[PDB]
């Protein structure tokens, strides 16, 4: 039911920006979500990044599984995070450990 855009959805969106586009507005605010779904997608994709990757159960699982696609296939999304959290680019050696130390695949 809620497979995409609406809820539980988190790494079948992940896994194309053009479905990215499809949940956006639960990320970002453009089109069609659910609010609890905003919630739960709010914090997950923050913990993907510069948000807070320790945090909740949810968010810790969710940031493995958010950081595994989108490193491996939606580069120029990570980036726009990149930029909405620490655009200088500083916690890029977080990334590293976040991708490098879990088994991603990113070139050292």
């Amino acid at each position: 039911y809620t497979d995409k855009y609406d809820k539980i959805n988190l790494q079948e969106i992940l896994e194309n920006k053009r479905l990215l586009e499809s949940y956006m507005d639960c990320v970002l605010g453009k089109g069609k979500c659910t609010p609890e779904g905003k919630e739960l997608k709010d914090h997950l994709q923050e913990a993907l990044e510069t948000g807070c990757e320790k945090c909740t159960e949810a968010q810790e699982k969710g940031a493995e599984t958010s950081i595994d696609y989108l490193i491996k296939n939606e580069l120029e999304i990570w980036k726009e995070l990149t930029a909405h959290f620490d655009p200088d680019g500083k916690w890029r050696k977080k990334y590293e450990d976040r991708a490098k130390a879990k088994g991603i695949v990113i070139p050292e």
